[PDB]
């Protein structure tokens, strides 16, 4: 995506992530030389991940409202 909606920072790894527009997530791994990614979730890979229920996640239902890290 296009803009960067949130940002979130995963404060016990040290782990930085970045939801956009679209619904795509960037989890970029906070180093002291510079972040280093960019692994990302998206519509698709959730898709696949049921693989068991679906349709609440439907494709055009699918949208993320929010991130949170744990």
């Amino acid at each position: 995506d296009d803009p960067i909606l949130q940002i979130a920072i995963d404060n016990s790894r040290n782990i930085l992530y970045t939801r956009s527009e679209k619904g795509v997530i960037q989890v970029y791994d906070l180093g002291q030389d510079g972040q280093g990614m960019s692994a990302s979730v998206s519509q698709n890979a959730i898709v696949s991940a049921a693989g068991n229920i679906a349709r609440t996640i439907d494709r055009s239902v699918f949208k993320i409202v929010q991130i949170a890290v744990i």
